């Protein structure tokens, strides 16, 4: 059954404070058919999809897509490496990027 | 016990025309574990869950959650009534909205 | 085949002059496959699609489809009646508007 | 017996992988009467006709024409070489775009 995985659990997607997104995606399980909730203040931040180099190096000037709502839903459809950040000068430095690891 | 409801039929979600969505919705059978299916140009559209009083009024402000992809697979994991809406301004008083009942 | 219809032809969609897109499109002939390019500069104008009653209401605030580009090229796909008009401020008013008989 | 090209073939107009459009191209043969077809995401890509020079530089100010239906069917009905680039910033930099010689 499809499953909603809603990043950061209750902290959300957000810079207040230092979180580990990393952790927080090893703590779960990604399968096709899943989808992703993005909860955070769309006056602070956003969510946009980006490549493995892109998102190494933080770079948020050429996204393959972008959500700006403060409850994104966005669903896994394919098996591979899916790659998170929020392009907010800055926020992705501090941390908010996530890597999501979809049927390995 | 596992069916997807294509929203709108052929015609898809849109404001082009003018689209009972209410009948639509009362033409079908919601059952927990099916799924609905909205398709759309999402350069002009969207689609946002929204409570009961966010629906009547038209409010896409809070919504519950925002699907963009123009080809939405929503799972009806509970049962009980959902509320769905475009928030691109205007389309949700032109009447693209729905009230999805499951079970 | 498929042809492409510059919208107001060398004159382009603007507001500079009065200019008579009733006339234009009853110049033309559109089919199915066809395709409508409206030239304008883009920091004065941009096209949007919307049905019978808000063209002719002059309403933009609940269109259908919006372009900005400045050489849109919109596909006419279907047989029917289109309407366009453009959203800035009291365009449509000045006769900044068109409609598309398709087949 | 026309034929319609479907750019990037089952992979379409993208730039989540690297996908060498060039050799696509190369694959391919354009006469006059065929068609190309993007398909892509249009929330975030679009298709632009440039010229050579904006071409090589990815310069997507100016278009020729600009195509957002995320399906566009574009009709080559004069021999030569055609521009498309996708204008989203830093897209075309990416590599989505390509170059078509008919004939
Ligand atoms: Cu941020
Ligand atoms: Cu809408
Ligand atoms: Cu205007
Ligand atoms: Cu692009």
């Amino acid at each position: 059954m499809a499953t909603v995985h809603k990043v950061g659990d209750s902290t959300g997607w957000t810079t207040l404070v230092p979180y580990d997104y990393a952790k927080w995606a090893s703590s779960n399980k990604f399968h096709v058919g899943d989808s992703l909730l993005f909860n955070y203040n769309n006056k602070f931040h956003n969510v946009l999809q980006v490549d493995q180099e892109q998102f190494k190096s933080c770079n948020s000037s050429s996204p393959a897509a972008s959500y700006t709502s403060g409850a994104d839903s966005i669903p896994l459809k394919r098996p591979g490496t899916f790659y998170f950040l929020c392009g907010i000068p800055g926020h992705c430095q501090l941390g908010q990027k996530v890597e999501i690891k979809v049927d390995p």
